[PDB]
């Protein structure tokens, strides 16, 4: 059914040990694929952010008018103890607004799930041939899969207190 | 242009002292009307909630597993000092999900701005005749306008420390 879909590749081939898409429902597959791409994009950004922040890189100066500095804010979950309440509200709200109003198929012209270009932002999708376009989608998906496991590893081991970083 | 639209009624008639819709742009009017209905629905719920909560009505029992009781939580802005962080996150998140996925025209079948029935929930809109339907929309809008001023009054006077309630 979906043995030929994007994401079935060497060395495992089509890999669905829980038969989640064995029923051949295209809409179920389309949703799960949407969810898989989304977790992957978030996790790709999350691993880079965790590593950059772990290395001590900080925005210059202060995060609020009381004089709280980005430099005082630690990496990991501990960051949330030191970001001011108003900043946490804004971060959650403005990610929510991406979810409600931006990062979605607004016009119905998406070529496949995860295509949010919306006839608005495009760096040249059609300059890739069909094989290259498929390759780029596969890289996006599989980098996303690897990063999902990577960010889970970093979050878990932060709590374990067994570091995975030099 | 919009002198005959919903919301222009006695005693003021069409009332736009800032000429915001003087340009006759239907899409600008449609947006502003959408925003006016939305503030009004929120404010209608807000005034009732503030008054019910001010009267001391509380949900039974505890709001978290640490034993924090609804009864310990005060009315007004002070409530946010005592709702646990996890509850504040959930409240904001689940209102955001209403915004991203529920309280909007998902199907394009809305009869006018603010119609979120979505072919899914309808208690009998078409059992009203056209005059009654217009009357009900006018009540919804003007109750919303009154409640906007009412909730602003209550929030402002809470901070003034000059109570408007017996
Ligand atoms: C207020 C902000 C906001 C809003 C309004 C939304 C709105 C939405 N998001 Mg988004 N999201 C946000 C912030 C927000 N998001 C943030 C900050 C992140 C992190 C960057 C994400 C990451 C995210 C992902 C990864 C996904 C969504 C999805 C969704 C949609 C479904 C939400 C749902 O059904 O409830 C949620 C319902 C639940 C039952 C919650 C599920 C909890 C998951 C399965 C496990 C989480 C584990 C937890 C974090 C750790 C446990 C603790 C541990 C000790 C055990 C909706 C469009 C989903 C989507 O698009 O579906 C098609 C989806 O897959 N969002
Ligand atoms: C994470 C949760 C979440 C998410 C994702 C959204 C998402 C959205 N909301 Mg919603 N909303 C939420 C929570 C959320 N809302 C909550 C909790 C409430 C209260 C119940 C509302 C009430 C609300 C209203 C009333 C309106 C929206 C609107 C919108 C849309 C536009 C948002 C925007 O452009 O940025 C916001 C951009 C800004 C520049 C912020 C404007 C700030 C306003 C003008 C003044 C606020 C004054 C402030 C509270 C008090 C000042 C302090 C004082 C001491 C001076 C978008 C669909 C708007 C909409 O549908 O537009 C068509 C709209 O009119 N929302
Ligand atoms: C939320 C994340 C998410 C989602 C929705 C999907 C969804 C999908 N994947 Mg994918 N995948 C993911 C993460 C995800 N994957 C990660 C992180 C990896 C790397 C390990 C992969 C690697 C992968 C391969 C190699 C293949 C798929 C395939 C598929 C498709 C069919 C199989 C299936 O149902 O999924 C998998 C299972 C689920 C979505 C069920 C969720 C798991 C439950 C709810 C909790 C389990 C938590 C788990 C124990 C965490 C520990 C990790 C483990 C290694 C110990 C479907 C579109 C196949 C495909 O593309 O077919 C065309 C395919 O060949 N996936
Ligand atoms: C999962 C992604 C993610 C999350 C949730 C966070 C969360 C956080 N970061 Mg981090 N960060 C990330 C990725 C992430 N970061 C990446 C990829 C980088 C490298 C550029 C950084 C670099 C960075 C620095 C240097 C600092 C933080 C800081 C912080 C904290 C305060 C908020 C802030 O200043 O943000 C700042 C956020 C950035 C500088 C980059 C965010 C990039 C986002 C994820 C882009 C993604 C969405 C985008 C709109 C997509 C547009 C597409 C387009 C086509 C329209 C907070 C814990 C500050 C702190 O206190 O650290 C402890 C701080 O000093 N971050
Ligand atoms: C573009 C409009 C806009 C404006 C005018 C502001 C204004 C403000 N932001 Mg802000 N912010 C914005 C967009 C904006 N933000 C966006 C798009 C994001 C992305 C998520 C953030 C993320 C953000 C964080 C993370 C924080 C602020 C904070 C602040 C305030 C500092 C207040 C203070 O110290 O108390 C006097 C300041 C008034 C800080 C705050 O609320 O501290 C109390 C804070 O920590 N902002
Ligand atoms: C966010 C709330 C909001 C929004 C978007 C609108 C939008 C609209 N109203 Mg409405 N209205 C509101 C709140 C709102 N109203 C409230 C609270 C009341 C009761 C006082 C009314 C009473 C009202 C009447 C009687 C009429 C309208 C009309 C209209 C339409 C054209 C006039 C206009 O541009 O609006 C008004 C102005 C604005 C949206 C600009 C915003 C104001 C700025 C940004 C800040 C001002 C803050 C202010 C000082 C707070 C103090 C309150 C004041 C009494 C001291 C338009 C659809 C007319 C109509 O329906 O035409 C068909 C009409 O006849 N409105
Ligand atoms: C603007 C609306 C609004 C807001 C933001 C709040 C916010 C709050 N309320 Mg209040 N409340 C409201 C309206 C509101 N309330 C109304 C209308 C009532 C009467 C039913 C109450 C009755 C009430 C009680 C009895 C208690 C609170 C409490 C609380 C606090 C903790 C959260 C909680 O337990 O919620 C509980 C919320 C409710 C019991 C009712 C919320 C009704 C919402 C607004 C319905 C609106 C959306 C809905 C999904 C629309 C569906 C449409 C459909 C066609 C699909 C928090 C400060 C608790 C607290 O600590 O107080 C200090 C508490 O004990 N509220
Ligand atoms: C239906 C799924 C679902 C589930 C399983 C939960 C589960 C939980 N909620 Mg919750 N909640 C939900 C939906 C759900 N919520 C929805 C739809 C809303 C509407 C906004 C809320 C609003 C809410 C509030 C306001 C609070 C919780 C809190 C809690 C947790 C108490 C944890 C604790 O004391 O630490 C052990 C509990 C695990 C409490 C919490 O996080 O306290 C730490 C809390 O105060 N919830
Ligand atoms: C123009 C503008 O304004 O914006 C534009 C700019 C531009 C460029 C055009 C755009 C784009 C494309 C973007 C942003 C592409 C981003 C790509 C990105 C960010 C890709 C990350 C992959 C990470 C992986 C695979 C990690 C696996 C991690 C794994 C498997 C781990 O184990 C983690 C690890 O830690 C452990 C657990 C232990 C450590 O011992 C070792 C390591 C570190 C390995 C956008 C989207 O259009 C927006
Ligand atoms: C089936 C289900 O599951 O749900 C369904 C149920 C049902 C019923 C079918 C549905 C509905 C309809 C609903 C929920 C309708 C709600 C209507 C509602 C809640 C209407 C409030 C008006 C408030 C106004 C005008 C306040 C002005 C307030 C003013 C002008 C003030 O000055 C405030 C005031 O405080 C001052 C400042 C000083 C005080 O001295 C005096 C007072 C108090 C006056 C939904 C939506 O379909 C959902
Ligand atoms: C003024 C505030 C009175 S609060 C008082 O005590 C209880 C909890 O506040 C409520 O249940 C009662 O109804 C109420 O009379
Ligand atoms: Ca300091
Ligand atoms: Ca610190
Ligand atoms: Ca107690
Ligand atoms: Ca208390």
């Amino acid at each position: 059914a979906f043995e030929d879909e994007l994401g079935a590749q060497p060395p495992l081939g089509f890999f669905d040990p829980l038969g989640l898409v064995a029923d051949g429902d295209q809409e179920k597959f389309d949703r799960l694929r949407y969810v898989e791409i989304k977790h992957g994009r978030i996790s790709m950004l999350a691993v880079v952010g965790y590593l950059v922040q772990e290395a001590g890189v900080r925005l210059p100066g202060t995060i609020d008018y009381s004089g709280k500095t980005f430099a005082e804010i630690p990496n990991g979950f501990a960051a949330f103890k030191e970001i001011p309440a108003g900043g946490l509200v804004q971060l959650l709200f403005f990610i929510g607004v991406l979810e409600s109003s931006v990062m979605r198929d607004l016009t119905g012209e998406a070529e496949f799930v995860g295509d949010f270009r919306n006839g608005a932002i495009d760096f040249g999708w059609d300059t890739f041939d069909e094989e290259t376009q498929f390759k780029k989608r596969a890289i996006e998906l599989n980098q996303g899969r690897a990063a999902q496991m990577g960010i889970l590893a970093l979050m878990v081991h932060e709590q374990l207190g067994v570091s995975l970083l030099p």
